[PDB]
Order: C-alpha cells, then structure tokens, then sequence
C-alpha cells in the first residue's frame, strides 16, 4: 500500500505517466494525494465522459473551508464563473449563452479563409529563413495569436503586448506575478471596452456592447474578453507543438499526411487525443462532488475534489484500439474528450479545430524535410504553468 501522488513521473516528453496507466488498468478511480488535497482520480473514458455530463460534478468548490488554491488556479476558476458555488449555475449559464453566439458559422467561415492564407505567409516565411529556426516562435505562437486579434478587433502587434499574458496568469510556482500579470489583463481588456464602446466592428466586444440593448457592464463584457483572451491561443499553441512532435514520432503517417492534406482532420483529431506534454497535469479537468455519485463501487461523498483524466481517458484501449498509437486511418474512432464534454465542453472547439487543420494541412507539404534541430528529450516542458507547454521547439527543415 503506497498512496499515488500527483503529479506522476512521466519518463517521456509525451504520453501519460506509467503510473497513470497502472491504476487505469486496475480500475476506473482511484483515491490519490496531490500538492494539495486528495482527490479521486478518473482515468478510464466510459467514466471519465460519464462524470462530465454528470451536474452533480461542478468546477466550484461547495465547501465552507474551501482549500488554498495558487492566484493562477483562483483566476483561471473566476474567469469561468466557477468562483462562487452559489451564483455558477446562473453566471456560468449566462457565460455560455454569452459566449456561444460570438462563434457562429458566419464568423468561422470567414476566419477559415483569413486562417489559411496566414499559415500560407508563415510558412514562407518560416520557409525562407536559415535554420536552426524556433517553430514555435515562427509557427506554433503566431497563428492562435492572430486568430484572437481577429476575434478580438485589434492589431495584429497587439499580440506583441498579450503573447505571454496567458503564462504569465497561469503560473502556479509565483502567487505575484500572477496576480501583476491578470492585472494588466484587466486593463487592457478595460481600454479595449472603451475603445468599442464608440468605435465598434466586427467583433466580439461589439458584439456584447450591443447585446441585451446593453445591459451589461463594462466588467461584466471585460470579463468574458479576458476568458477569451487567456483561455483563446495557449492551448492551441501547445496543440501545434504537440502535433508536429507527433507526426515527426510518426513518418509513414507524417507521409501519408503530405501526400494526402485531406487526412488532416483525421490527423487533427488523433493530434488532440494523443497530444499530452511531460507530466500532464494540465489533461486533468477538475471538479468537486455538489452531491454523492457512485463510480464503479466508489461513492463520491459531496464535498470530494475529482481529477477527470481526459488524457488518460485519450489513451483507453477500452475506447481506442492501440490507445497509444497515433492512427490517422482509425475508421469512426470515438469522439475524444480533449475538449471536455458536458456543461463545460470547449467553447472554441470548431475554431481550435480550423486552425489546427489549416496548419497540419500545409506544414509538412510545405517543409517536408521539417525535423527537430536538437533532442527531443532536451525539449521541456513547462509545469509550473497550468496550461504547460514548452518554451521553443528547435527545428530545421
Ligand atoms: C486545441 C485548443 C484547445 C483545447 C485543447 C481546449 C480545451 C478545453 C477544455 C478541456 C475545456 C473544458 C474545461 C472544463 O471542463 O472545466 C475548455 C473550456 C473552454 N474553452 Fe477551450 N480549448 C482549446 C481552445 C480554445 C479556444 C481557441 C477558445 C476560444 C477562442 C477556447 C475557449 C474556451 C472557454 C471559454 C472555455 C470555458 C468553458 C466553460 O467553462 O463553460 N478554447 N477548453
Ligand atoms: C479553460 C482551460 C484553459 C481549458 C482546459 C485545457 C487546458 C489545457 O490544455 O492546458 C487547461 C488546463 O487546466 C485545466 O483545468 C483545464 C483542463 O481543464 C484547462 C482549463
């Protein structure tokens, strides 16, 4: 008897920790400790998508002597109106129906076009450059970042002041420069409000200004920008990172991949599956039990804190047929849970989903003789941020 604890070991750049692994062979949940409380940890798919359709499982904490969390995990739980268990089911409600209209076909249908063309100018860029080149600095940061000036009405070098801002809030290892680093969040995102107050266009802001004949506050609009801006480009900037480290693991699907750009989607889709860096915290959605919820033989007693495994969950045989194998000719794999599911299920998934494909359509055509200018296991990942990532992928092609 060893109670497991978070974060495990993980050996390898990507992948799910052994250990994750072992207790998902055992069983669906286990009891575990953390840096913080203990938790139970789902990492089988049949449960883990189970619980997240389940509303008795709630991102906001209903205990009266809730736990200390970092500033970074306190800001990331506000900004999804998870901070207050007594008004989540009407604000985040109201985040929803808020947020969901400002993502409708019209705009991705024109953001598709503006994304493609992009990658186009990157890669030729990235094309004429002399390696060693950093991917992602050239590549993998700066179409998300484009693409949330788009969505957010601003100049393109707008992304020049906001680029690190995401990090910067999510770091878990500095209480202060989380909470400096929100600020100016906050004040950009106050200015931004102002500015499409009298001056609006074709964007999300403006959008929310005109929305209920304005009913809401500038705080109440700033708000739900600063959730677009920090949750809208890291984690797509780690998924292209992640997906080329893949498919440079993988040259005969890699192949298949230029040969083909009409596998993309496919590609993306077992991208965002398999796609899991160093020792995976942030492939964990966590929750707390509102009410009990029996999982196998094991009642969750209201008040218990949930790690929901998605990147485990990724990687069930149960689910997945050779979970651990990237497969782009995988016919009708089950719908992965890289999004989340449920109430909470990604905002931004349709958009998230065009870029990727747009960039995994064109790179390896473009660049085929793309690879890393250094070991991969000199590539780290970054765990101190909840969103993780690494810092430069060093490549020549
Ligand atoms: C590949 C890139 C992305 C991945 C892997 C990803 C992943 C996720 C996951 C797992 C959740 C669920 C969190 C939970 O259940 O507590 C989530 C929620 C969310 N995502 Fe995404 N995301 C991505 C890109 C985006 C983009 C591009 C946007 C918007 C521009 C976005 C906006 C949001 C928002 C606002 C939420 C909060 C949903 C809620 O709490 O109701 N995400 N994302
Ligand atoms: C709102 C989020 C940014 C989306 C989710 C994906 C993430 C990621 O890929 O890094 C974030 C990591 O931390 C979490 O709690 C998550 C798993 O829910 C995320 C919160």
């Amino acid at each position: 008897t060893d109670l497991p604890r978070l974060p495990f070991d993980n050996p390898d750049i990507m992948g799910i920790a052994p250990q994750m692994l072992a207790l998902q062979k055992e069983g669906p949940i286990a009891r575990v400790g953390t840096a913080g409380e203990d938790a139970w940890l789902v990492t089988r798919y049949d449960e883990v998508r189970t619980l997240l359709a389940d509303r008795r499982l709630r991102l906001s904490n209903p205990n009266p002597q809730p736990s200390a969390k970092s500033a970074a995990r306190a800001f990331m739980v506000a900004l999804a109106a998870g901070d207050d268990h007594e008004t989540e089911p009407a604000r985040h409600a109201q985040m929803r129906s808020l947020l969901i209209p400002r993502f409708s076909t019209r705009r991705l249908r024109l953001m598709k076009t503006r994304i493609e063309h992009h990658v186009d100018e990157l890669l030729d860029q990235l094309a004429a450059s002399a390696p060693p080149v950093d991917l992602h600095r050239v590549l993998s940061f700066r179409l998300p970042t484009m693409v949330v000036c788009d969505l957010l009405g601003v100049p393109l070098a707008d992304r020049e002041r906001f680029g690190q801002w995401a990090r910067g809030t999510f770091d878990q290892s500095d209480n202060e420069h989380s909470a400096n680093t929100f600020q100016q969040v906050v004040d950009y995102m106050l200015e931004l409000v102002a500015r499409k107050r009298v001056e609006p266009g074709d964007d999300i802001l403006s959008e929310l200004i005109a929305e209920k004949d304005g009913a809401l506050s500038d705080a109440d609009i700033a708000h739900l920008g600063n959730a677009v801006l920090l949750f809208g480009y890291e984690t797509t900037i780690v998924r292209i990172d992640l997906g080329t480290l893949l498919l440079l693991r993988n040259p005969v699907q890699r192949a298949q991949l230029a040969e083909d750009p009409g596998l993309a989607p496919a590609a993306v889709e077992e991208i965002l599956r398999l796609g899991v860096g160093g020792k995976g915290s942030n492939a964990l959605i966590p929750r707390y039990a509102h009410g009990d919820i029996t999982v196998g033989e094991t009642v969750i007693r209201t008040g218990d804190a949930v790690m929901l495994a998605i990147g485990a969950a990724n990687y069930d045989d149960r689910a997945f047929p050779d979970g651990g194998l990237f497969d782009l000719t995988r016919v009708r794999p089950r719908s992965h849970l890289a999004f989340g599911h449920g109430a909470r299920h990604c905002i931004g998934r349709t958009l998230a989903r065009i870029e990727l494909t747009a960039v995994f359509e064109r790179l390896f055509r473009r660049l085929p003789d793309l690879r890393l200018a250094v070991p991969e296991e000199s590539l780290r990942w970054q765990e101190h941020r909840i969103t993780g990532g690494f810092d430069e992928i060093p490549v020549t092609f």
